Parts: C-alpha cells; structure tokens; sequence
C-alpha cells in the first residue's frame, strides 16, 4: 500500500496541465498513488485572498479523503501563502508547497526533481504534525521562516532566521528540527465560514519617504498597515506621524523591516507601547501582512495583537 | 607625517560631540591627524535630499584641503547615503563610511574599532580610487553593493552580490578586488547647482497588492517610481496597470525587486522595451532610487536610463 | 531571588582572576549570584582528552550544587569540547560555553557581553533541556550543529546546517528551535569510570594525498581513524587503500568531509557495507572525531557505529 | 562568425564519448563551433599531479589554435585543479572549468545547463584576462577563491572571501570584478620542462592531535608541510614541536586553517619569523598546498616564500 497524495496545482505545470505529471516524472508511481487537480490558474505575482480562502477550504475539506498534499505553486509569492496555510489549515497530515525557479522547458529544469521530492516529503509519516512545508532545493522548510534570497537561483529558498527542518537526500529525510511557534490545528485562527479577509497594506521606508502611500491607506480605511522599517524597524519621520495618528485613530500598525533577516523586537528603537503599535519580531512585511490580517478577526487590541505576534 | 584625516559627523557620536574623539579612541594619535566637523545632527532614519546634498558639496569644496574623509553615520540608511557619494563625489581621495550597531554607552560597543578601522582605511594609499567605502566590522565594502542584512548583528554589512574589497588584520588592509562599475569624479552627475532632487518613491509588491501607494504618488506628480517586485522584479496586477499607465504619461519607471540578493533582469519576466520601463540589475530598491533620482538630472528618456543603470 | 551560576573557566579571563569576573561585568550580579572556578588554565588549542574528561565529571558531580553553568573556553576548538559534553553530560540544567574572537583588552572586546549573554541564557528556565548550548554574539547554538566559520570575524560561531536555536535581544531570549538528536541523559555514553579514551585521528583528502598519515595512525594502533574527504566523503585512492585494510583488520574508519557543510551520507560514493566504512552525516571530521571515541567505548562493530552516527 | 571553442575532458560525461557533446547539448552550435578531446579519464577524487602538467602544457601548447578552453571536470578537487592552472597557464584566452553536482542521467541534472553556460563564458571576448574561472550555477568565479561548501548542493560553489566575478542571465555576463592577485602569465612559475613537483602534504589539527602523520611526511623526506590549523592558523602543542623542528632542518611549513572563511595572518597567533613558518592568508589547506609546491620550484627560503604567498 502506497500513500494516497493529492497534487492542487494553482497555475502552470513544473515539469514539462495536472493530470500529465506521473506521465512527467514516472518515478512519482514507485512511491504514491497520484492524483490531481487544478484549484486555479493564476500567475503567482496576483495571488490574493481568495486564492488563499479557496485552498485553506479545500485542505481542510478533504483533509480525510487522502494521505498528503502537495501544491503547486509560483516561487514569487510562496512564502506568503505558505504562511497562511501554516496558521490556517486545521489537517495534521503533510502540507508541502513545491515550485520550480527555471521553467519546464529549460536545459537542467529543477521542477521534476522538486516534484518527485515534494511527493517523497508528503509521503513520509514523519513530515507530519510540522506544519506546512516547502520543499525546493533538497531541503524541507517551514512555512514560518522560509523566504526567498536571491531573484534567479534554484537555491533561493533559504529559512533565514533558524534554518531547515530536513534535508533529502536518495528520498530519505534527516529531520532534526521542528518549528517551536504554533501552527495548523493549534491556532485560533479559522476561515471556514469567511469570504474575505480584512485589509492590510505595506509601506516601504526608505531616506526622504514620501508619506502619501501611508495616507492613501488610512483614507482608504485599511484596517491595518505593515510598515517596512529601516534597521530594527525604524521609521522615516513623515511616515512615522501618519502611522501614530493612524494608531490612535484605530488602524492597527505593525513595525516590521525591509532587512532581510532578524526580528524586529519590541519597545526597543521606538515605544511601541505609548504610539499603540505592534513589533513584528523575525516577520518580514509580507509575512507579518499575513499574521495582522487573521488577528484582525479576532481582535484589534494593540496589545492583543502583540500577544498573537509572540506566539504565533 | 601622518596623514590629515577628516571626520565629518551626521548626527551622534559612536564612541563614547566630534572633537572628543581622539580623547574617546586616543589610539587614532599613532595613526592620523584627525579633525572633526558635525555638519548636520539628524538620526539615520530621518535621511533626506537635503543632508545628501550638502555632503557632496562639502566633500567636493573640501578635497583639497585634507588626505581623506571619514563619515560616521546611522546604520539604518547608510546604504543608500553611500551609493548617493559614491556616484556625485568628484574628490578621488578615501571617502570613508563608519557607524555602530550598538550603543557607545554599551558592553562591547563596536564604534570605537570600527573608527579606528576607518580612519586606518582612510589613511591608507591603496583605498584611493576605489570610490566611497563602508569600513564595518573589520571589512571593506564598496558603497553600490553594500547593505545591511540584520537587524541587530555587529556583522550586518554586506556586499551580497559582489563580495567586499578588503579585510582588515592589525591595520593592514589586503585588497584583492576594486569595483568596475563607473563611480566618482567617472559620473557625469554633478550637484554642485542643485538645491533639490527629482521626487522618487518606492511601492511594495505583496499578495492582493493595493495599487493606491502607487496612485498616490503619480497623483502627486512624482517624477520617479520604483517597484520593489516579487520574484525577478514582478508586480501585483494591479500595481502594474498603474505604472504601465504612469509610465506612457511620462513618469520614470524602475523595477526592482524585494528579494534581497540578484539582478532584476532585463525583459526577462515583463516586457521593458514595451511599456518603457527600466530593470534595476542588482540595485536593491533603496538604492535603484539614488540612481534614478540622479538619472533623472540628465534625461527622462527610459532607454537612456536603461544605458545608466547599466554603467553605474 | 536570584538563580546560582557557577562559571568554570579553562582558560584565561575573556572580560577585564576568575572570581573577579563580578568586578570586570558587574551587570552580572543583576540577573544572578555567580561563583566562578578555575578547573584548568590551557590555551583552547591545546585542548585534549584529560580536560574534556574532568569537565564532564565535575559538571556530572556538581549538577545539584547548581542551577546552571557557563564556561569560558577558547574559540579554536569550543566546537569539540561543546560536543563531547552535549554526549557526557548528564545534567538537564542548562550548561553553556562561551568564547571571545577579541582579547580582553582590545579595543572593542567582545568577550563582556558575549559573557553577560552566557549568564543570561543559563539562567533561563527555557535553556534546559536543550543540551549543551555556546553562546556567542548574541545567539544561542547548540553543541552538535556548532562551528566556527571564520578565523577572525567576532560573528564566526554559526550552526551551519539547521541553525541556531535562539536569538538574544535585551536579556531575553526567543528559541524557536530544539535539537532533535539525543543528548545529555539520552545518551548511553558515561565517563564517569573513565580514565581514557580510544585513539581517534583524523587524515586530510586532496589531490595526490599521501597515505603516510593514515598508515602512520594504523601502525601505532589507533582505535579510530576519521578521514576529511573530498566532496560527500570521497578518499584519494592510496588513501582508500589503506583505510580498507584497515577496516579488514579491525580499525573503526568514519568517513567525514573537509567540505563545510552537509552530510556524508551513506553508501552514495562509496560502498560503505562492503567496506565496513560508516558515513558521519552532518558531523564533520573533529565531530565525528568526538562521537567515534564515544562509540567504541560501548562496541567495535561497524553496523551499531552507524547507528549511533543515526542517533546522536 | 563563431568563435572556436575546444572542450578538454578528464573523466565522464556531464551531460547526455565527449565528442557527443554537441549532440547532448544542441543548443551549443548557436554560440560557437565546438571541438572535444579527452585528455585523461579519471575520477576527481583521484586527481594527482600528473594530470595537473598534463593539462596545463596541453592548454600552454594549444593556446594558438583555438579561442577558448572548457574544460569538465570532477567536483570534489576542481578547485584545486582550478588554481594549480591559474598559476601555470600562461594562455590569455579564457579557461573554464566545469562540472556537475547530479549524474548527467539523474532528474534536473544540472550540468547541460552548466556547460552551456561555460561555452557562453568561455567565448565572451570580456572573460579574457580574469584568469582561469569556474562556471557553476550561473555564476563565473575565479579559481584562487573558489571552493565547494557544500556536500552535495548543486549550489555549492562559492567564492566564499571575495565573492563572484560575474552572473549570467540568458547567455549574457555582467562581470563587476576581476581578481587582484597575480595569475596566468604574470606568474614566474613554469612546468613545461617539469616531469613532477616537489612533495607537499597536509596534517589536520584537532583537540588532543597525534603528531604521527606530521613525523611520517617528514622521515619520508617531503619537501614542504601544510598545516591545517585550528582558528587562526593555530597548532596542537605536539603537532607545533615536531614541525618547528622539521622547519629548522629544511622543510617548508606553511600554517593554513580548517576554518572555511577568512585569512590565516601572519605572526598573529604564532611567531612566523621565529619558528620559519609561513601564513597562508585567504588560502585553504589544498589550495596552500598547490602554491607551495610551486614556490618550491623557485625557493627553500621562508621569507622569500612568504611574499609568494602575499603575491599569488
């Protein structure tokens, strides 16, 4: 007896649509019974909340009906979802998110070997009660921490802040490590019943900021703002005031950074206690984005928020 | 004869204002004549035009009257303040950029090293023609790749796509590598007439991107926008029709991306040539703005920014 | 109340006697009561097994005098000394080693704060239980993954395959990770009886490598020999040689890499089973080193060497 | 017209007899006329120093009948191989060495991609003059720096002191640096009347290191020694006395480092010019091996062997 895993594929195939891809990579039969479907058909660059309610349902719906998921997905945004799934989906069986950096057709295309892999991932008994994956370059990351590092590399994906759970190598794992924040089944966080989800934007820092994309947000009644910091998450002056007032106000606010690793720690560069504002801790904007939008389901206490940020 | 080195301060001091720094780190006596001028007094994340463009001209006025210039700046935008010199600096002589990561007041506060490391920099022959300089934590790095990769690290400066200069052992400097993008008194940007620079902002690409940072910003006649892209310089869909518009109007549009190491590559993944946008290569956003806002003093024709951001 | 810290030293001071330690950072005596003790005076490079052996048996003997351990060590092998103890110790209060890359006296030192880090950490409710831990520039590595990276730089220390298990911001600590192999009270390994240990030494792999260190090691009857090949375990042919007959006639040979990262796996490049060869994994040669002597002082048989090189 | 590109094999194939190239990888007869030999055929686990003058007199002799070299190889010593002909070649036309992290009939197997990726280097008129290069994923790196880092990546090449010279995207090369040290006909050194180098061997240190393998190279009579040091360049006490006397009575000891990144300087830890020993800066363990046994070709003396090492 195989395992049963099911492919969801959001866009084009990663080895050269969803039903072609045992014919694609035979070996895939000598470890899993196979099967596929196409959820969407979608570009990863427009990924959007409805994309992420769709997929977070359908897991949960048929979370009994199979062994294992893997889901196809774009590289440029997987970070993202992989992240939402990681807080959302309530199935402890294996969640493992796969793409290719190189497309189908290139000399040296790393979607077939990706693929095979992600399935092998899937498959194990020992991925499971981990969260969800992403399984790219030989390696298995969490959803939490794993962001991409470079534009082009078939390395990029790297977990910046504590590093890989496993590594594969001739379809075995060597697990040593597990994320310690909790995930899946153990959040509060549940989008069974929603069909959106609230607003959250992202503002760059950077020297002479304008504040106008910081403005356009409030007006708009954005129920939170992601604030990509300087350093440990410090603001140009401009922006800074619009956020305070912002704050005050009502919009929850959340101090991440555009460095790329690190966390962004609280009360340190700014108060964040006085102004009503969140830190963001390891979360880079993207990702602390994902977290502020399903704790503004719950709650819009600042100091709440604060306390999902340091748990989750 | 020591050389006569310059410190010119932007804001405080780093180690523990800017003439008592030979009494803070006397050990600088055996190594130069220092003289210090605070020129501004402004935190790092409070950046501007302004305080960029007064430094280019002291620096430019200043040449001839010493052997070399270090700059001690905040750490959160020195990246950007750096690659600004590098490009409108027309003295030859070592300009060098120092700051610290923790406190002069703190347990093994690193400003005091670091300062000495750059004055050492400053003062040696060989650091001459190779445009501005970071000195951080014992390395050399050149002002057009260098960036902060941590939030908090001592160690946080990198050239991450390039590699550093040089390396520091017991104040020697082994240079093995000099940058061969055009810099200094090779650019054709001048500021000595200018009081302001072109208005360039930066939008953040995301999942479910808003487009009114973007709106707001060409509503507010910006001559410049720089998308900080997902992937290989991607964009939200909507985030794209905006610049693609903005850009037929006549405003300079760069794509650049968030990852934070790689090229944003030329018609790779969206056609340039066709809605006359302009791929960034390796400069991060922050930085695709320094050079855009100087390209923008020289022409507004996308192809002749595109031959720019191929030199420089 | 505050917990009870006792610092061993091995070496010289790396702040400023070891019971003056309160007097060079007296910011220790915030977060506890420390009593230091100087157990040996060696330079780290000359570390050896009687140290090792005293370590863990005064740590064994003194676990309930205590609530934890700090101990200053030399940077050039605290990665050996870190992993021996992580198997001997058996101990599950929190034991910690820390270094400085600086002397104590230079500008910029780092040992102070390395150290007020150490006391922080193993005074921390959540470090027990997590093995032996170094700490150093303000992360919390564990003493299998741990190694040193650079030969200057204050940053060195990094867990180089799965990462670290925690940052340090402001005396607090955010572990996100716990080690997966056995440690400590886990581990069957006891030293306590103990006066020496089996004869383990280490041969270097390159192109035209000689065999004459490893037949050197077999003539004098060595227990163990541990071979640094070249790429995923690879031997020069001579070297192979040499090492098979060894192997025949009862020499535990671990095959290891002098690559830096990633495992040796087992039977890829070479056929271990025929050999009686067994592959490190993601141990390095001074690390396979440690668990080699280990092993064979419970078994001599290649098959149950593999498997604790699974295990631990 | 395209230019003439000849291709030199040392083992098997790395895509699909090497005369079959252009018909594994078709894509080749688009960027240049392609002409394969097979000068040996071994694996690169058993490169030795006759393949090295085999190599370097054929390249030395064929420099005239072709625009540039290729050349496949091995892996696990290409960047010993890689530095060896950096220092030998005294052809200014590009030489690129390559080769692949999977099997050529493996899924994704990386190197048709690379080898593609070589030819476009090797024919590119501005990779001329930067010395003898590697090609590995998409990345041109010099031969000096360049080193594996990881078992079994196929990202492992790094040039992991003073980064890459240049990236390829489509075919096209964006060099940004180019190597300071001494290369390819700007060397004194010179095998083509040579029929075997002086013997150079490597001992490893480590806590508690027998000196066995240092005494055995030495009563075997080897010319130089290269110590594989602990930190900075660091010695065992046992292993310090027996090559502080072998330094004495004539051979060459040159102190390197097992720490993968950063310089081992000179008199630092140890006193150089009392013992006669030599520091081998940014040089790693086989890579100080290859420029000792060709400063032993020219010299026995310390001091003038120490500014070969400060000059190659």
């Amino acid at each position: 007896h195989l395992p049963n895993i099911t492919i969801l594929a959001t866009g084009g195939t990663i080895a050269g649509g969803v039903e072609n891809l045992v014919n694609a990579v035979p070996q895939l039969k000598d470890i899993a019974n196979v099967k596929g479907e196409q959820v969407v058909n979608i570009g990863s660059q427009d990924m959007n909340d409805n994309v992420w309610l769709t997929l977070a349902k359908k897991i949960n719906t048929d979370c009994d009906k199979t062994d294992g998921f893997v889901i196809t997905h774009g590289t440029t945004t997987m970070e993202e979802t992989a992240y939402f799934l990681d807080l959302t989906v309530k199935c402890d069986k294996p969640v493992v998110m796969v793409g290719a950096m190189r497309p189908s057709t290139s000399m040296s295309a790393d979607g077939p070997f990706n693929l095979y892999n992600a399935v092998v991932t899937a498959a194990d008994k020992a991925s499971a009660n981990r969260g969800v994956l992403v399984v790219m370059n030989d390696t298995v990351l969490d959803g939490r921490d794993v962001t991409t590092t470079n534009t082009t590399d078939v390395a990029t994906f790297k977990s910046v802040n504590y590093g890989p759970l496993g590594y594969i190598h001739n379809g075995k794992i060597d697990y040593q490590r597990t994320p310690a924040r909790k995930h899946t089944s153990d959040t509060p966080f549940d989008v069974s019943k929603l069909n959106e989800l609230p607003k959250v934007g992202i503002v760059y820092n950077y020297a002479n900021a304008s504040d106008l994309p910081a403005k356009a947000l409030v007006d708009a009644g954005y129920d939170g703002i992601v604030s990509a910091g300087v350093g440990n998450g410090n603001l140009y002056k401009s922006v800074f005031d619009t956020l305070a007032t912002a704050a005050k106000t009502g919009t929850a606010v959340v101090r991440s950074s555009r460095v790329p690793t690190g966390a962004t720690t609280q009360d340190a560069e700014v108060d964040d206690a006085k102004y009503g504002f969140v830190a963001s801790g390891t979360l880079n904007p993207q990702k602390a984005r994902v977290l502020l939008q399903l704790a503004l389901t719950q709650t819009k206490d600042p100091q709440q928020i604060q306390q999902i940020f340091n748990q989750y």
